[PDB]
């Protein structure tokens, strides 16, 4: 006997019944009973499918916008500004709107939670969600297991007064107050029949201290009296003897992110007093496995139990459908149902019911020998521009003839209902390629001509051709799928359609010259080329892993570099490139930072691999530079944009504190998430502190990022603003 498990199954469902349902409930569509009744169908439909495959039925997780919130609901973390929860209102209203909660990422994943705010030291059971859910499965003769957060990793990703409550000592205190009300919901399941918990601790992947693990082993002393079956995923654990030595009876490892899980298993053993759970089915990407060989490693580690190694709502639901696919990747693809069936079959085979697997191979599949060498060849003069900075920039600058504190956009622009539908009736066919072009190019010719009006020193063309970023190149790259159907959660309603890079990448013509070329005609101001960094694009989508990351990196920019090298040809002497996945991608465990960097850096220089005469923009909306300054310093972009209105200009600190540093830098004076339009004195703060340390040549004028969230009516008077501003801080510092 096999015990299987799986968990993280999707819960936006085959027809986004999740994302119809929020939406439809806050316009006020349906009413909260019918709601309710829409997720209800979904629960059914998820322990369907759960129930078709493994043993193990995962319950409490069709949250209604996110797990981690649920989780403070539980335990009474509700901030002061919220008044008394009333339910569904008060959790809308900490998910979203002007008080709500900040969002961030779910360890490196594109998965976005809500950061919990602790005000109080005291934890109480608000509501027992986990209790509610198994007695709704139970009401309907199905046994369910709770899936729940940890109560480790719940105040890891927390934060109390602005900061992460990450310290042994931030921690401990609020653990036995936050364990008390877990030991509650626990006893409550328990008392109620509850056979089995599912606590989740991804959080004991991170680079913790021994005194973290000291805390952990008195968290799980406490629950030791609970079934409970602990997950650890995303990476291996920090210190697998303290975690194997946790008196818990169950324990699962992530044995597909990383090796070190594996290593530590086999030079360390395994207690005998507790049960492995091999997590060995990718959660993370769509390829299908030799199920013969994952059946060898689960043997070899003689483990009563499998499931997948990570949430398989990092995945769409069901491959089904997809039948436009290239020829032959279909085959060689897995998503959500497809892995959970996955585990039927492994199941099935280690029980001896069945004595064959499909077999799986496709090393040779959709490989350009001819373009993998092209980068597997790579000589140092691909990663390192011709000339240094300082050479570079007094070429560009007697080339660019912009007066001091020069103003710039870093991003699309709005776009209007109009722009949206013809972008819709291209996509369906409803117009022709033509068509839809000679509309872009009206609305490129708007928009320069706007800015001319409103006197912006160097031009944008607005993107409207655009809707994602990464799809857009995808959607222009060989080696590189998009699927019609296959939807991943980001957060709350918002899902997203990661593309599937199946095969060597190569760019087989231009992808963004037409209307960069255009939009310069137009204007005797510089127009930036707009591109997306390879990190990014494969950051948001799913890739091959039979190859090492850093080579489909560099494919990628090897293509972008490509890109670049026409945009110059064609006359344009600014090129941004947005590589906003250079900290996103990061490894969760900063301890391997190194080594990821390492290329992330070559893969972006390898893509910015421009003339001297070529002014490359780096463009990246981080909040705090201070943990990867170094890093940075290394990318050989010109110019580097940022976000500083949030910090006030404070985030420049990191820039200041570098010795030797010399870049230019645009300072993002606006925020682009509020509608309101910032004042001339508002920025001017921002400028000036800028101007503290760093020369006034280094410094541009620009908005925080994007602006395709904002309305015409609110960017035009704040564009304006800033244009008036830079003005007045050319006429100051004459
Ligand atoms: O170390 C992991 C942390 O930086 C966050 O990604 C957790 O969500």
């Amino acid at each position: 006997f096999t015990k299987a498990y799986a968990f993280g199954f999707p819960k936006i469902g085959e027809k986004r019944e999740f994302k119809k349902a929020l939406e439809d409930f806050w316009k006020g569509k349906i009413t909260e009973e019918q709601f309710e009744e829409e997720m209800n169908k979904l629960r059914m439909y998820m322990v369907e499918n759960y129930r078709k495959n493994v043993d193990v039925i995962p319950s409490n997780e069709l949250s209604y916008y996110d797990f981690v919130l649920d989780t403070a609901v539980m335990v009474g973390a509700v901030p002061e500004r919220f008044g008394e929860y009333r339910g569904l209102s008060t959790y809308f209203d900490m998910a979203r709107g002007g008080k709500a909660l900040e969002m961030t990422k779910f360890f490196n994943t594109n998965y976005h939670y809500l950061v919990p705010e602790i005000e109080t030291e005291e934890f109480y059971l608000l509501e027992n969600k986990p209790l509610e859910d198994y007695l709704f499965f139970k009401s309907k003769g199905i046994e369910t297991a709770p899936w729940v957060i940890g109560p480790f990793t719940f105040l890891y990703l927390s934060k109390r007064n602005g900061e992460w409550i990450r310290r042994p000592n931030q921690m401990e205190k609020l653990l036995e107050s936050l364990v008390s009300v877990y030991k509650e919901v626990f006893e409550k399941l328990v008392e109620n029949g509850c056979k089995e918990i599912l606590v989740n601790e991804p959080a004991f992947v991170c680079d913790l201290e021994k005194a973290h693990w000291d805390l952990i082993l008195n968290v799980y002393r406490e629950l030791s009296e609970f079934p409970l079956t602990v997950f650890t995923y995303y990476d291996s654990v920090s210190d697998y003897e303290a975690c194997v030595s946790l008196p818990v009876k169950r324990l699962h490892f992530d044995f597909v992110s990383n090796e070190e899980n594996l290593k530590n298993l086999e030079k360390h053993g395994f207690p005998e007093d507790k049960k492995l759970v091999a997590g060995v089915i990718n959660g993370r990407q769509p390829w299908k496995v030799d199920l013969r060989k994952v059946a060898s490693l689960v043997e070899k580690l003689g483990a009563s139990a499998i499931s997948n190694s990570c949430p398989l709502f990092h995945l769409p639901v069901t491959l089904e459908l997809e039948n436009n696919l290239p020829g032959g990747l279909k085959e060689k693809l897995a998503f959500a149902k497809e892995k959970l069936e996955e585990l039927k079959m492994l199941k099935d085979f280690l029980e001896g019911k069945t004595f064959d697997l499909p077999n799986v191979s496709f090393e040779d599949f959709a490989v350009d020998l001819q373009a993998v060498e092209r980068v597997r060849n790579l000589p140092e003069d691909s990663f390192r521009r011709e000339k240094e900075y300082t050479e570079r920039d007094r070429i560009q600058r007697e080339r660019l003839n912009l007066p001091l504190f020069p103003t710039t956009t870093i991003g699309s622009f709005p776009q209007t209902p109009e722009v949206r539908k013809m972008r819709s009736k291209y996509r369906k066919g409803e117009i022709s390629k033509e068509e839809y072009e000679a509309f872009i190019k009206e609305q490129i010719k708007k928009a320069i001509e706007l800015q001319e009006e409103i006197g912006l020193d160097v031009l944008v063309h607005g993107e409207f051709e655009r809707t994602d970023m990464v799809e857009f190149f995808a959607e222009k790259l060989n080696g590189i799928a998009t699927t019609q159907n296959g939807w991943v959660l980001s957060y709350g309603s918002r899902c997203y359609r990661p593309p599937i890079i199946y095969g060597t990448v190569t760019r087989p013509e231009p992808m963004t010259l037409k209307e960069i070329t255009y939009a310069q005609s137009l204007t005797e101001k510089p127009v930036k080329g707009m591109l997306t960094g390879p990190v990014t694009i494969m950051s948001w989508s799913y890739y091959r892993e039979d190859i090492p990351e850093r080579e489909i990196a560099y494919q990628i920019a090897l293509a972008i570099n490509e890109e670049v090298k026409d945009l110059e040809e064609a006359g344009i002497k600014i090129v941004q490139i947005d590589e906003p996945a250079f900290r996103e991608k990061a490894p969760i465990k900063k301890s391997k930072w190194p080594e990821y960097f390492e290329w992330a850096i070559n893969a972006f220089n390898l893509a910015a691999n421009a003339r001297p005469e070529t002014q490359i923009h780096a463009h990246m909306c981080y909040s705090d530079f201070n943990e990867i300054i170094e890093y940075i310093h290394q990318l050989e972009f010109d110019v580097i944009s940022i976000e500083a209105s949030r910090s006030k200009g404070e985030i420049i600190s990191a820039f200041e504190n570098f010795k030797g540093w010399i870049k230019q830098i645009g300072v993002g004076v606006w925020d682009i998430h509020s509608p309101a339009v910032p004042s001339i004195n508002e920025m001017r703060e921002i400028v000036e502190r800028v101007l503290r340390v760093l020369p006034k040549e280094l410094i541009w004028i620009n908005p925080d990022c994007g602006l395709k969230t904002r309305n015409w009516d609110e960017v035009i008077p704040s564009l304006r603003n800033m244009v008036a501003l830079a003005k007045e801080m050319r006429e100051k510092f004459e």
